[PDB]
């Protein structure tokens, strides 16, 4: 698997406007929010849980990373795999998709696969 | 267990305060201090017990989250399950409310269980 | 045992004014100097080793707590234990105090037990 | 093995541009872009995989350092092993660098292996 | 063994002006160079490798407060155990001085062992 695996999903030109941080079922996990720096599209969330998924290796790097990204609200790139959270009232408050990778953006690419 | 179950409170629109470390039958633990950002209200206070309830997996990502909002001054949500810790002395310093949960607000926003 | 147990001493309205890093006897230390923020009175010394004494678990939690402080400037009420460190050479430079929490202080009030 | 051995290849006067956190193989990674302070030259890549190649042991620091130089913005020599990633997606999108180390820049020397 | 062993060496009112961070033998390690505040003397060059030496178990903290000192710029004590170090490519780009202690300096005194 890969960050970079073409059946991932990923949203350019964002900004982290939110961030969470919380445990479910003995797991911490986080949870971000970014919009197009430019005011367009619709929100996007993503989180992250550290002791499930295939991507929980990562959790302690992308949570440092979101935390990066987030304070200096550079825009980014972020990767998610969509329809991986499963419990209703979780994925109502939040999404489904798993974060996967985060990338900064330069003026016209970002720094991360397409 | 969740941070969003409903028998978790929250508060909205807090600024972390005051912060504080310490060690209590061998678990380091913090408290913080949160108070409205227009003065209104009654301050809210909420701890973490590294070694101790439910919570306790998510003690490291909850003191550096709670250090992070606390460094910014922005406004947040707080996640409190009421009546956890004991010790009285504890309690009456403190509180009894163990800390849950830290979510981000913009602008009365709140992005976290509701 | 507890940070806010009544056989140890606190010094309130202090700023962390000096910080060292070091080893002793395979374990990693630190020590602060605290002074009243007016200027007051004499320094407060305290010291963590990492392997040693009951407050041994809390170590790294309290040398990132002294840091965050030390960086802020921002005046905070030391608690330590006193008559712990016994290597005299060590104790003739720093102390015999051992740092057992660290409370951020308003104009008003600290946030912490007293 | 060594970051200094002449096996290993470096580039002076550089500033870490590009940030990018990802998972692949079970592995957390991270890689940077870098271009000359003077605007000279062509960018360089490379990454770093938590648990593949030689320098897998030194992925913790080589990642704090990498995001410490990120965010000062300062002139630095990077130091990398060639041909070391293979999957082709992956280093079509980023290269086959292994990032082996980090050096600040004065305006006359670095202060690394040369 | 301790930082402050008369064994060991010091140099007062040092700046902290460069920072290394590579991997040799399988360990991370980081190096940093100093310089007397007033522009004076000879540069002090020392070094700490994570599964090397008697200071091993001290690495994280000493690099987190190189780093730390590194930031602020701010004049500190350096200690070190002489001829430590035995690679001659190593030495010779860097010392044979492995990193004992560091200790922030006041303008009576500094803050560690002498
Ligand atoms: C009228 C029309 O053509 N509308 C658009 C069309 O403009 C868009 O084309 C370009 O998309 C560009 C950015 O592409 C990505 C991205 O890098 O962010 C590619 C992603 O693969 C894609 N992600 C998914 C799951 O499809 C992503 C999203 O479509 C987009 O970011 C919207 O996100 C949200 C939640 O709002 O866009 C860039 O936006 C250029 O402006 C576009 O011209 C086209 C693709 O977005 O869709 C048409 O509807
Ligand atoms: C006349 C009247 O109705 N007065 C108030 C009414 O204005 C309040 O409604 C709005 O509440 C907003 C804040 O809502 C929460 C919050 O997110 O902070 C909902 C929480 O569920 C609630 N938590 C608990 C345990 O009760 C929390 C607290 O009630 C509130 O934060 C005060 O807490 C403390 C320690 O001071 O409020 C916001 O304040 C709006 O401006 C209000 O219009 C309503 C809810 O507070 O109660 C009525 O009594
Ligand atoms: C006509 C001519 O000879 N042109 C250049 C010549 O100017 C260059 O000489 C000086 O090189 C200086 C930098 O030296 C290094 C470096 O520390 O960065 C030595 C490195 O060993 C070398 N790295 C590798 C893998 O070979 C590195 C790169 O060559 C260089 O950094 C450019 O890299 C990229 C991606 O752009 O240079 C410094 O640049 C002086 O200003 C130069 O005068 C000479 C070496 O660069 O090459 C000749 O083609």
């Amino acid at each position: 698997e890969w960050t970079g695996d073409n059946t991932n999903a990923y949203y350019s030109d964002e900004v982290i406007s939110e961030l969470h941080v919380g445990q479910i079922d003995t797991s911490p996990y986080f949870c971000i929010k970014t919009v197009k720096a430019n005011g367009s599209g619709t929100p996007v969330v993503a989180c992250a849980v550290s002791k499930q998924s295939i991507w929980a290796p990562s959790f302690k790097e992308l949570l440092d990373q979101a935390r990066y990204f987030y304070s200096t609200g550079q825009s980014v790139r972020i990767h998610v795999q969509k329809n991986i959270w499963t419990y209703p009232l979780f994925v109502n408050t939040f999404s489904a998709n798993a974060l996967v990778g985060l990338s900064s953006c330069s003026a016209t690419q970002c720094f991360g696969p397409k």
